[PDB]
């Protein structure tokens, strides 16, 4: 069993490009954490930890600290013994409408505040969406993350990133493009996934025919024919492909669906 000083590593819980991410226990206290674990032989990693060190609020993963131990980078986080929002989602089924619409509220929290301190995420899918012991969910992995205000002046990206399936049509088509309308969307694809245990295309290009299907007005066909209408009219005004038409998040908490009380 590896171990970082007082800590531990006892599990894996990811192992994407960059290096792992450990369930670190320390052998004292007892307390249990999630630590990144990159290997920089294998700029990046300064700008992550100054993002991670902005980031405090219930629905965002916490940063406790780093530790460089020679070409070994070590990121200390909450651990989210939950598990990820991915797990809960059944194929073709998705989960109980009152689970998608709590955990679609506090994945609004959590994007309302990096958008409010000037951040977006870049990668909002269910991979990334972690849950507490009390199914709190949290915003994770902030290795695509970017600042697109400072100073209070807004700047356009222009750099393609994410994950097709969950990327706003504007970052495939455009030279560049407005940062928070690209994480509204990935979020209504999140709730797709949730009420429909399905992904609707590929990427939102036109050479994608359920895209097109969806753009003609198609929800006679799966997954939209899976989901209620109140939600699906949210999703209308979500998963809209000019990004100036696109529902903004002020917005969002004024719909009938994100308002209906449900159990
Ligand atoms: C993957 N990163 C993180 N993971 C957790 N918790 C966690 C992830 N899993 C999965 C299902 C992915 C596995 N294996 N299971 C647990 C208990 N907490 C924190 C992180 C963090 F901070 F590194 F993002
Ligand atoms: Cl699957
Ligand atoms: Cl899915």
């Amino acid at each position: 069993v590896p171990f970082v000083e007082d800590w531990d590593l006892v599990q894996t819980l990811g192992e994407g490009a960059y290096g792992e991410v450990q369930l670190a226990v320390n052998r004292v206290t007892e307390e249990a954490v999630a630590v990144k674990i990159v290997d920089m032989k294998r700029e990046n990693i300064k700008k992550e930890i100054c993002i991670l060190k902005m980031l405090n609020h219930e629905n965002v993963i916490k940063f406790y600290g780093h530790r460089r131990e020679g070409n070994i980078q070590y990121l200390f986080m909450e651990l989210a013994s939950g598990g990820s929002l991915f797990d809960r989602i059944e194929p073709d089924i998705g989960m109980p409408e009152p689970d998608a619409q709590r955990f679609f509220h506090q994945l609004m929290a959590g994007v309302v505040y990096l958008h409010g301190i000037g951040i977006t995420h870049r990668d909002i899918k269910p991979h990334n969406l972690l849950l507490d012991e009390r199914d709190n969910l949290k915003i994770a992995d902030y290795s695509l993350a970017t600042v697109f205000r400072y100073n209070n002046r807004e700047r356009l990206l222009n750099k393609m990133c994410g994950t097709l399936p969950y990327v706003a049509p504007e970052l495939l088509k455009r030279r560049e493009f407005h940062a928070e309308p690209v994480d509204v969307w990935s979020c209504g694809i999140v709730l797709t996934a949730m009420l429909a245990g399905e992904l609707p295309w590929d990427q939102p290009s036109d050479s994608c025919q359920e895209y097109s299907d969806w753009k003609e007005k198609k929800t006679y066909l799966n997954p939209w024919k899976k989901i209620d209408s109140a939600p699906l009219a949210l999703l209308h005004k979500i998963l809209v492909e000019n990004p100036s038409a696109r529902i903004t998040i002020p917005d969002i908490k004024k719909d009938r669906w994100y308002n209906k009380p449900l159990k």
